Formats: structure tokens, C-alpha cells, sequence
């Protein structure tokens, strides 16, 4: 049976860029093969320097986002390189059994294993590694992305009607916990080994030193903001792998979101903010209608503002004065 | 077109209290204009008289709830008095561009301006001071409130029937954070200013040190309880501009209830505690079915009782056994 | 009239364990009664021996679950015998009144109780002692439970086509606040009043020092792990009387999920996660199809793993090749 369909090899782009794929299926069922190779590195995550020993899948934090749809079969070939000093595995949200194939892909740094599951229901989800004692640890060094399963026909608004985006992007959320000495001052490490029994004490304080999207403060600023035009659909998929965001554009709104992500369910509909609960990705839908800059931020604005959960967009087009206008400028009373 | 619309100008009033509207709209759009002025001042927040520079809309924490038709236009003249310190701004997240208006709105003390935005989509939004650099610093220290759109034909249920509430109350829920001495003592300041680099130090704890509704701990008890009948039907609105929280009503239920605030979505149902993102503002409707005394709480006990989030229902009417009856009044075994 | 209705005596069992019911009601509106009798007393939480003084219904974290079905009236015994330290009583969020029946059931040590009231709402909520002035306390020392109802007719899927479960589980998830010393170590008292004092100011840091399912680390582990079959449905209830939560079955989804857990609202479909406010439950229902261990976990998985609200389920059956499968075991490069 499986023998018998067809295969396709693809690709995969670094965050917030996502690989080519068609939103509603041009082909049957098929074998969608992906591989991706661990990388343990440093990583400095803010203005003043402060650097982690992160743990990717590819090279990026979050990992890549996988398309494919609906019942196909999802083969991915996971590498752990020589190079590397842990064992790691990956557990896929969209899978069902062995822990989502945690259980089946324990590998040893010089080590690789094929996995293959069945993408049986349509969603956004998220994948992680997750080692037997050191979960959370993995997970928190930015090891984790998302997976995007679309139904056959595409997406659908309440109504049954298609939706049809012509961008798409995707935010991975990081929450980071980086060990401080009794003044204050974030500690630096040698090896990921040496920073363990630190990071576990810093992790149990549950509150993030750094929260942050694409692995840093304003990585989605200046000149890598996102892009988009007045007049474009776009489909912003967001993931927090460990801990609630609630997710909101300032100037705009979402005009159809799956806050939990599973397509099989309605959208709500124009939302100003929304909850995706750590451990889950969701999806919000947005028509642009007026230029400028946008701030695309987790609302709870100190962790927004002053944590590092803050990007941008910036839109090209004419100013719409009908929907907004300053009638009086700011002046002298 | 805007020129030969109708207008009207209308005063608002302090919360819990909302001003007069139509529930259904008795004539077509409108231009509907509002003025604010801003009032940085001193306000004492809990019983033991702990001290705070609050930055308000209108004098009040939280600013009073503006009420509008779908597709009616808002028109604003914000004041910021000579006698205030800071530059301060809104942005509605009701509106499209400009940050929600936010860039549009810059006013130094002794200036003012006038903005205007078509409120196109229905529901309960936040609106919020939010200057560049110290938007978290503004929002906490009390400098939000909300706005309502209703749908031009009123609201409806699940089914699509009307639902007409008889009283209208607006709950603006507020997390502070107190910069506290080496033994835990609040500090107290002379000016904004002089607690700036404090309060930032203490907004990255993510720990409140007071979440309290109406701005001050028992603000909505005792004399101020919020009132009602056996066999009315009241409207809740309820925001949080920086966190969650749960609302719940001890005693009863929020028949229909929006958690994220837009009407073109069908209600929950029987909600026993829903949850309103940080920076959303959401609706619960519910028609009292026995009198006494209710507390209306934010369902994490510790923030509502330890912390200040509780306040009080007291509803006339004549007692149901049929729904409840102590059989055997307590007694000793 | 109530004179005139038939009566039934339930007697209840420990959690996770449900007491014997009938999903699909085979006789008209009852006068269900249940007897519970508080208990105080010492629980060990962890591995390492900590030691709390719980406060319980019927001996256990969390009380036992009641069901009945929307109409029936629920008629329950309360004693809180001389052996007791304090004061204690029951609000029902599934009661209409009297803050829950909180205020008619105040019973001191020694003395007893019957209250009843109507179950007019279908859905699992939250019951939880209530004392004026000491709410959260009593909370947070494992007093709280939940109660189910069924509509007359059972459950159903979102186009209304009946929903039978084979097997159904009570998770009772408990967030506690630990007094701890200078150092870290946690606190040991004689009495309940002796750890009055310390328990307040450790409940408003809001940072639980133990997050467990069933009244401890560990409860739902090894041999005390929750079992299954491929092919049997499942319906978990789960419930947070203080806190927010994110279950997450590790390896499979929540098929049918209300999160918010009131039945005449159409549950959410295909969920990896989803969101229980602090001061609700909730219900998920999923159908086995593959064999092995299961995690099911609140998926802030420092909250899970680090501070204990983690469980398993042991499934037995065929293993199913078609879901998933290794194609290339781990091995060296
Ligand atoms: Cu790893
Ligand atoms: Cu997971
Ligand atoms: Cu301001
Ligand atoms: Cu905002
Ligand atoms: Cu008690
Ligand atoms: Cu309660």
C-alpha cells in the first residue's frame, strides 16, 4: 500500500519563512519525506549580549514549520551529529502513539532514525523534543517548532466558504530561563552540561527571564520585519511549546482565528486578542486595509515591551482615511 | 459623505455605571463624539493606605465605557492638561491603523487633538495609553478602559433570538505593581517620574502586588455593591488590559457569555468561570434567579481574595426553595 | 411535590475511580442523596517526605465526584465531626443561590448539615469549601472536587449524534503553596492553625511549590496508572479549583473536548491541548488506537514535570503500523 504511492522530497526554510506547498491538493495521498539534523549552539538572545546554549532542530529557533495535508504520511530522518554532546528524540502533536514518536526516536549525538506517522487530523500543531528526565530542560532551550496539517480543500470560514491566504508566516514563541548570580547578572557556561543544575533551580522559579519571538529581542524588527501589502491575505501561525501567549496586532485584528488551531472547527471571528495555550499552535487569518507599521505583540505588554515578545509588520499601500483620520493634529489647547 | 451625517455628542459617566444608548439603533450611522481629558493623580488603593500616581482617562480607573452602533463613527478630542507631566496617547483596539490610533494621538501636556475611526466590527474592545518606550508603565498604572459596538439590530443568542439586557454595569479589572522596599514596605513617590526606574523593576517580577477592580480593594462592596432584581437580565462587560483573568459569579452563572468579547460569534453557554486574555475585554449575561448577596470574583481565589480582585452583587427579591432550601439547618450531631 | 419523587441513596468512591451511573437516564427527575464527611489530616505530597495539612471531603485530593442528571435534585449530608480543627462548608457552582449554598452550610466541629438544590445546568463543575475570610486557604489545602451533569439524554458530538463512553476517569489537579524557610526547605507544622500565618504569605508569592494530580507526585503512576484498551472511549474530567490549566494526553488528542465543560455547548474538536480557567471543569472524551504508556500531562511542562502534575495511562492492544512506525530504528550514522 504505502509501497505503492508517491513520494515527494522537501526542503525546508528557516522561521518566519515557510517551504512551497499548495493550500488546497492538486494530487492524492502521498509520502511527504523531511529531514532535519540537530544543532546544539550558542545563541545570544538580547541587545546586552546575554548568550544560551540552545538546542535546535536545524538550526533555528523555533525549527521549521512542516506543510503537508491531511492523510498523508509524514517521514522525517532525524540526524543528531557526532558534534553534539545530548541525546535527544522528537514528539510530534500530530501523531498518534509512542508518545508521538518520542519513544521511537531516541538518538545518541552520531546517531540518525526514520520515523513515519499518519497525519490524520487537519491543524496547526506543535512538535518538540522530549527525553525521558529532561523534558522541560529540551524544551526550553528552544527545542520545538510546528507542524501545519491542511484539510485537502484548504481553510474555510465559518460558513463553509474557502479562504485563501497569499502570504504565510510563522512566530515561534520562546520562553527562556536564564540562571542569575545574587546581583542579577545572567550567568554564561562553557557546555550545555555545565548550565543543567542551574537551569533546572531557574526553571522552577516559573517566571522567564526572556520571552521572545524567532529566538531573540527584535528579531522580527528593523529589517526583518514582516512584510505585506494593503489588500493581501495573510496567515499568521503562532506556537508556544511551554507557556500561555495571547497573541494581538496592534492597528489590526484577526479576522478568522483557530486560537487552539484545529481546522475541523469553526474560526472565531473578529478577534482583538486571543489565548493559545503552552503546548499548542494556533492560526489567525488577516486582511490588510491600511499602510504603516504594525506591532505584532503577546499582550501581556511587560512581557511584550520589556521581555522581548514584541515584532513588526510593515505594510505597503494607500491610507484609507473613511476608516481612520486625525481630524485635529496634536496641538496647543 | 461624513459631512452630512448626523451627529451627537455625548457625556460619559463614571464607572461601574455606562452611559444612556439604544440597545437596537433607532436612526442610521452617525458620527458620535466624545471628549476626554487626562488626569495623572494620587490614588490610594487598598485599606492600609498604599499610595499610587495613577494615570487616567477621564479621572477614573478604569476610563468610562464608550458606547456606539456598528459602522457609526468615533470621534474623539483628548485633552492632556498643562497640568499633567506626561506625554500620553490611545489606541482603540476597536480601530484599523495607526497602532489602533496610538500614532495618531501623541499629546504633550497643554495640547490636545481630535481623532475619528469607523467602528466597523462588533464587540467589547480595550482601548489604551500607549507611548513609545513606556506603554507597559502606562497601561498598569491605570490608563485603560473600553468600548462597546453593538450590533446595529441589539444582541441575540445562539439561536439568533434577541436578548435585551435591563442593566448594564462595567467591571475594569487592574493589576499594580508596587515597587516595595528590602522588608516588603510599598513605596511612596512624589511625582511619576521619580518611580519610573522602581516600577520597572518591579513589572518584571510578573507578580501584581494588588489585582483590583474599579481601582481600589473593596471598591465595588458594601455601599457600592453592584444592584439588580430577581428576574432581571444584566450585562457584565468586563476587561483586562495586561492579564488574565477568570471571571466568575459566586451563587449563579453567565448564561450567555462572550469570553473574547465579538458579537458575529454564537455565545457559551451555562459558563460557570470563563477566561478573559489580557488584553481583551469580554460580556456575560445572566438573568437573577435568587436574591441575597453574590461575590463576583476573578476565580484565581488567591487574586481575588488575598489580592483585591472581589466584589459584590446584593439582589432584592422574594427567595426560590424549589432551586434551594437548607433541609436541616446546621446543628450538632 | 419533591415529597412526591422517587429518592436513591449513592454511596461514593475515590478518585480517579467514578461512582456507578447511568449515562442515558432510564427513570424521570430523583432526589439524589449523598452523604460526605470532612477530614483533616496529614498528607506526605512527595518523594522526599514533605508534609502538609489537607483539608478534605471524605478523606481524599480531590473529593470524590458526584453524578446525576440536569433536573434531579441533589441532596447532600455534610459533617465535619469533633475531631476537626475548624470551620468548614460547601459552595456548588452548579447550584443557583446562597454564594453556591456556601452560606447554609457552615458547620463547626461536631456539627452536620442537609442542603439541596436543583441541578437546572448541564456540564461538570467545581465544588469547594468556602469560609468567609480563609476561601483561599481552604482551597488550596485540597478542599475542592466536582460534580457531573448529564443531560437526560447523554452526550453528543457537534451535530447532535450520541457520544457512549466505556470508561470515565476524575483527575483532580491541586496547586499548593508549601511555607518554606530561608534556605528552601519547606516548613513542617503541628496543627493547621499552627500554619495559618506562613500559609498566606506563601499563597501571595502565586508561584505553587507542587502542582499534583490526585494528592501527589507521582499519584497516577506505575502501578496506579490509568488503563485502557484499543478501541474503548474514554471521557477524562478534569478539573483546577484556584489556578489555569493545559491538559494534554502525550501521544494522542482529545477527540471531543469542552473545555469550559458545560454540555449544551458543542465541544471542540481534533485538540493536542486545551485551556481549563482556574475555577472550572472541564471534560475530554478519546478513543484508543494505540497500545503503550501514555503521559498525560498540563502542558506547561516545568508545572508537569519539575513540580508534579503528571500522569500515565497503560493501553493494551494491537500496535497499528499504518499510524506509525519506525522505518529506521537509531543507529550509528
Ligand atoms: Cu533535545
Ligand atoms: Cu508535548
Ligand atoms: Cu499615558
Ligand atoms: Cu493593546
Ligand atoms: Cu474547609
Ligand atoms: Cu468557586
Amino acid at each position: 500500500d504505502i509501497s505503492t504511492l508517491p513520494r515527494v522530497k522537501v526542503d525546508l526554510v528557516k522561521p518566519p519563512f515557510v517551504h512551497a506547498h499548495d493550500q488546497v491538493a492538486k494530487t492524492g495521498p502521498r509520502v511527504v519525506e523531511f529531514t532535519m539534523t540537530i544543532e546544539e549552539k550558542k545563541l545570544v538572545i538580547d541587545r546586552e549580549g546575554t548568550e544560551i546554549h540552545a538546542m535546535t532542530f536545524n538550526g533555528s529557533v523555533p525549527g521549521p514549520l512542516m506543510v503537508v495535508h491531511e492523510n498523508d504520511y509524514v517521514e522525517l530522518r532525524l540526524i543528531n551529529p557526532d558534534t553534539n554532546t545530548l541525546l535527544h528524540n522528537i514528539d510530534f502533536h500530530a501523531a498518534t502513539g509512542a508518545l508521538g514518536g518520542g519513544a521511537l526516536t531516541q538518538v545518541n549525538p552520531g546517531e540518525e532514525t526514520t520515523l513515519r506517522f499518519k497525519a490524520t487530523k487537519p491543524g496547526v500543531f506543535v512538535y518538540h523534543c522530549a527525553p525521558e528526565g529532561m523534558v522541560p530542560w529540551h524544551v526550553t532551550s528552544g527545542m520545538n517548532g510546528a507542524i501545519m496539517v491542511l484539510p485537502r480543500d484548504g481553510l474555510k470560514d465559518e460558513k463553509g466558504q474557502p479562504l485563501t491566504y497569499d502570504k504565510i508566516y510563522y512566530v515561534g514563541e520562546q520562553d527562556f530561563y536564564v540562571p542569575k548570580d545574587e546581583a542579577g547578572n545572567y550567568k554564561k557556561y562553557e557546555t550545555p552540561g555545565e548550565a543543567y543544575e542551574d537551569a533546572v533551580k531557574a526553571m522552577r522559579t516559573l517566571t522567564p527571564t526572556h520571552i521572545v519571538f524567532n529566538g531573540a529581542v527584535g528579531a522580527l524588527t528593523g529589517d526583518h520585519a514582516l512584510t505585506a501589502a494593503v489588500g493581501e491575505r495573510v496567515l499568521v501561525v503562532h506556537s508556544q511549546a511551554n507557556r500561555d501567549t495571547r497573541p494581538h496586532l496592534i492597528g489590526g485584528h484577526g479576522d478568522y482565528v483557530w486560537a487552539t488551531g484545529k481546522f475541523r472547527n469553526p474560526p472565531d471571528l473578529d478577534q482583538e486578542t486571543w489565548l493559545i495555550p503552552g503546548g499548542t499552535a494556533g492560526a489567525a487569518f488577516y486582511t490588510f486595509r491600511q499602510p504603516g507599521v504594525y506591532a505584532y505583540v503577546n499582550h501581556n505588554l511587560i512581557e511584550a515591551f520589556e521581555l522581548g515578545a514584541a515584532g513588526h509588520f510593515k505594510v505597503t499601500g494607500e491610507w484609507n482615511d473613511d476608516l481612520m483620520t486625525s481630524v485635529v493634529k496634536p496641538a496647543s489647547m
